RNA sequence: GUGUUUAUAGCCUUGUUGUAAUACGUCCACUGGGGACUGAGGACUGCGGCUUCGUGCCAAGGAUGCUGACAUAAUGGU
């Protein structure tokens, strides 16, 4: 069942490299933001860290109610 | 109101005080963001840049990666 029973058009070589995002620089650790979207719109809530994309962002639970989530920035 | 010549304002002209600054024109193979449309091709060759050299890496002969939602729905057609 292994060797390749038709053409195998074989992607060619893509020259994509993964490279770190550039996140705003307003969107610092610390920094309190403004959900936009989500059930959590409206709140405003601390940015504890950045991912590689999103932001670790989660208001204090005893506060506004959202737990530790990820945000697009 | 008449005539004045810095008076208790100063104006213009002239050379002139250390030089300038700015605007406009032009150029940078200088640089930082925002938006939109496209992803044709399909092993490898090539031209280049990094790299002491690299089955090396790269934005260099055309998009990839990471995710989320749905079958009793989503999406489109008539």
């Amino acid at each position: 069942k292994y060797y390749p029973a038709y053409r195998e058009n074989v992607p060619k070589k893509a020259r994509k490299a993964v490279r770190p995002t550039k996140l705003r620089a307003s969107l610092a650790p610390g920094t309190v933001c403004i959900l936009l979207a989500g059930r959590f719109r409206g709140k405003r809530v601390v940015v504890l860290s950045q991912l590689e994309d999103t932001l670790v962002v989660t208001g204090p639970y005893k506060v506004n109610g959202v737990p530790i989530r990820r945000v697009n920035h």
